[PDB]
């Protein structure tokens, strides 16, 4: 490069637009990222100089053995187009920096891919968009080497984006704001939360700006300052909030306080815990073999309403993605199981035969219900992530159950065989064999059930030895004495085993567990909060007993921010300016590393080495000539 | 106490050997100029 | 033919059947040793 220098520093020599063009070319198909970036910072015009037929050669050019050329002819000029909306979906798929940018994604050019998105215009959509088509193009490559370099290009691509964020937000959060809530056009007019959310980019949500205004879309109109007792206060006297307890701006009031998505997920808790007060009074008190009285029909039109709303979630959150990314969440899932449950309970109850299988079916929904409660505490900065910790602890749980159940096994069968009781029925075995021993874990050890000294002796059994009586129900008629000595000793095994051992490194597992992941699970949540809010901005504003009136609305009729162009280009202009600052400010803090000052110091030290030279050889022919 | 442990950090050694390395640089093209310059006089 | 002996031949299918086989022989153990065993001939 440093010919190049050279050549194109001379002020005598000036080069026509003909050769700049074509080295250009030449340097974007050889891969001379410094090269492109000399000819174009030369006073290039680089919208004159793309046209369809060089695009078409720079596509030419992808490797025989690219997964970009493999879809590019599977598609089938590079109708590029059509790959890119097969990738990513048609919800978020796609001065020509945004097609070099795209052509140096596709081809996995790292450093002319970073060259173009520093001269682009929509950066932070762009670094979003780019890790988002990078891990896509990643679960498609079966090298492994190019899928960890696209995914060490999309982490770098979302640093970018993180940090030219942090760089906006600490200007104007208004700015900043109306930058990440508009939509891109380039990018399938997504905005940058979407593509934040289809890429995980759980960094970007974690920043200090996207927490802030996610908060602030959570209280709607009113003050994110509101405390929690003037906004419970003001829910239960609705007349209360057009008092100064409640501070808006940030009959219309009134819609104002009742449209917000903390409201409506107030208002969906309270009736939620009322649903579960009415379904528990409908089972243990008005649940009879009689047709079904009126609490329980309103407990199904309740339950009918809780479908249609499901029903409406699903559908509203292409028709196949919505399903998918509706079914994809676990609190769904736990909702469909309970609403499948209820159906059948209600189902077998209404056949005469069935009211029993359906009133077990039923108890059963109640559990299934009530664990739903634990969506109300992910809401909590504090004991937020204590809940997305916990899930990760099933592999110690299941660890712990295949242990337990190896040692429940083997001690159950050698004591019940020891025994020899005389019931030695089907159901008392198994229960002999996993139940009791199982419930001496808990403290509950039936002594007089399988020490002998504390039983009564007496010849009940025809068969020859010595046997005894055990007062217990379900313990056996009699039990033999031969090995009861055998049978205490492997019941001080059993305790010190299961009662002190698994139960001691169960509780060392998940101390590592927690401290292991409780990192990521932070991180996790704060993503996950995007997701709750958005949720809860489009609910209706009724609670379930009454929404059948909203939904109503919504068969009658069968996070967005509008600019104007001049708006959009000032916006841009000023994400620019702070993408030109952010950049200048990281190559000058990498220019005064102790590392370069050492590189310079040596180069300057060479240099006067060889000037050294030069005067010591002029100085002898100086000394040769005079003398 | 506080500056003189700062000035004797091994960043501002580096520093200040970087500008003095600048200067004898400087001092160089100087005598080279005027060893040129009394080369072509003699002569 | 070949593609039966290269399910049935591979080590996580010998595992698996180690695995049902040995569950099935616990379970015989248990059985006899609960039920069937008894001073008279085996
Ligand atoms: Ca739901």
């Amino acid at each position: 490069v440093d010919i190049a220098q050279s050549e194109l520093f001379r002020g005598d020599i000036q080069w026509r637009s003909f050769h700049l063009e074509a080295s250009l070319m030449d340097a974007l198909l050889n891969d001379r990222p410094e090269f492109v970036r000399l000819l174009i910072s030369h006073g290039l015009s680089l919208g004159h100089f793309l046209t369809p037929m060089r695009l078409a050669q720079l596509y030419s050019a992808a490797p025989s053995n690219s997964l970009i050329r493999n879809l590019l002819d599977q598609a089938s000029p590079p109708d590029v187009g059509h790959v890119l909306r097969m990738l990513l979906g048609k919800m978020c798929a796609p001065a020509p920096w945004s097609d070099l940018l795209l052509w140096a994604l596709l081809l996995n050019r790292a450093q002319m891919a970073m060259y173009f998105w520093e001269m682009g215009s929509n950066a932070v959509s762009s670094a979003l968009g780019a890790c988002l088509l990078l891990r896509v193009m990643a679960r498609l490559e079966p090298d492994a080497e190019e899928a960890a370099r696209r995914k060490d290009l999309a982490f770098k691509f979302e640093g970018m984006g993180v940090d030219l964020f942090g760089e906006c937000y600490r200007s104007s959060e208004v700015r900043a704001a109306r930058l990440l809530l508009r939509r891109c056009p380039l990018w399938g007019d997504a905005t940058c939360l979407q593509l934040a959310m289809q890429a995980d980019a759980r960094a970007f949500f974690a920043q200090d700006g996207v927490q802030s205004l996610l908060t602030q879309k959570w209280w709607g109109d009113m003050a994110s300052t509101t405390p929690i007792w003037a906004l419970v206060l003001a829910f239960f006297c609705p007349p209360l909030i057009y008092t100064r307890l409640i501070t808006f701006r940030k009959l219309r009031r009134w819609f104002h306080f009742w449209g917000a998505p903390v409201t409506i997920f107030m208002g969906n808790v309270v009736s939620y815990l009322l649903f579960l007060l009415l379904f528990s009074r409908v089972l243990l008190v008005d649940f009879q073999p009689a047709p079904p009285g009126s609490l329980e029909l309103l407990l199904y039109f309740w339950a009918f309403t809780l479908l249609c709303e499901e029903l409406r979630q699903g559908l509203s959150g292409s028709l196949s993605q919505r399903l998918r990314l509706y079914l994809a969440d676990s609190w769904n899932q736990c909702d469909l199981v309970a609403l499948t449950c209820f159906l059948l309970g209600v189902g077998c109850r209404l056949t005469p035969g069935l009211y029993h299988l359906g009133r077990t079916v039923l108890c059963i929904d109640f559990m299934v219900f009530t664990v739903r409660l634990l969506h109300i505490f992910t809401v909590n900065k504090q004991l937020g992530p204590k809940i997305v910790i916990v899930s990760k602890m099933m592999k110690d749980v299941f660890f712990f159950l295949f242990f337990l159940g190896v040692w429940l096994v083997a001690y159950g069968v050698a004591t019940e065989g020891l025994l020899r009781p005389r019931d030695s029925d089907f159901p008392s075995i198994l229960r002999r064999v996993f139940y009791r021993p199982y419930l001496q874990i808990f403290g509950q050890i039936p002594q007089e059930d399988m020490d002998v000294a504390l039983m009564e002796h007496s010849n009940c059994s025809s068969e020859p030895g010595f046997w005894a009586h055990p007062p217990g129900a379900q313990a056996g008629t009699c039990v033999s004495q031969y090995a009861n000595w055998l049978v205490v000793l492997l019941l001080v095994i059993f305790l010190l085993v299961a009662n002190i051992l698994l139960v001691n490194l169960l509780i060392a597992m998940f101390s590592y567990t927690f401290g292991k992941v409780q990192g990521n699970s932070d991180l996790y949540w704060k993503a996950q909060r995007y997701r709750l809010i958005r949720e809860f901005h489009s609910r209706p504003a009724l609670a379930p007993p009454f929404i059948v009136i909203s939904h109503l609305r919504l068969l009658l009729r069968q996070f967005r921010v509008y600019l104007s162009k001049e708006a959009e280009r000032k916006l841009l202009t000023w994400e620019s300016v702070h993408k030109e600052n952010f950049l200048l400010a990281r190559a000058r803090d990498k220019r005064e590393s102790d590392s370069e000052r050492l590189k310079r110091t040596s180069q300057k030290v060479d240099l006067a080495l060889k000037q050294l030279g030069h005067i010591r050889e002029y100085e002898q022919r100086l000394k040769v000539l005079e003398r």
